């Protein structure tokens, strides 16, 4: 299962599938063909006993309020992006949101951002043990599509029409 694909989705990709205790894998949240996309909320589940959420480009441990590192999308300052992280690190739960707020300015450009990366998080290996990270619904995302909510530039929730592609195993027991 690889990308280069016509269907609309959101996924997570790894820069590597395998790593030693203490090494960091960068996990990138990214989307494909989301119509008039203007923001995301995602809820991420991982094994805290096995993986530690860190900054991907420094290595410093995330707190319950750490920000994701930015992607290619949602960084145009003219459209007023706001970003927030509300985590439960001891349960292995990250919840990240970033949206444009100046939607009228955005709509006026007639140039929607529909495909690209959204967010980069780091995962430092604490045990070289078989482990998976998932998008997963939360009690707090009543409307979450498998732990995801995406919006368009009218401020509407995208209610269907895309796939949530789970990222696949880390350090798989061969």
């Amino acid at each position: 299962n690889l990308d280069m694909i016509k269907a609309s989705y959101i996924t997570m990709g790894y820069d590597k599938n395998a790593a030693e205790v203490g090494e960091i894998i960068k996990a990138t949240v990214k989307i494909n063909k989301i119509t008039n996309f203007s923001g995301y909320q995602v809820n991420i589940k991982y094994d805290p006993t096995v993986l530690q959420a860190v900054n991907p480009k420094t290595g410093v441990a995330y707190t319950n309020s750490s920000l994701p590192t930015s992607g290619e999308l949602l960084v145009s300052e003219d459209y007023g992006p706001i970003v927030q992280g509300v985590h439960k690190i001891s349960e292995g739960i990250l919840n990240l949101s970033r949206s444009y707020t100046a939607l009228e300015v955005y709509r006026a450009s007639e140039s929607p951002e529909e495909t690209g990366t959204l967010a980069v998080v780091g995962f430092k290996v604490l045990q070289k043990k078989a482990t998976t990270v998932v998008f997963e619904d939360s009690e707090t995302m009543p409307n979450g599509i498998t732990g995801t909510t995406l919006f368009n530039w009218y401020g509407n929730r995208i209610q269907s029409g895309y796939f949530v592609i789970q990222p696949g195993e880390i350090n798989s027991a061969p």
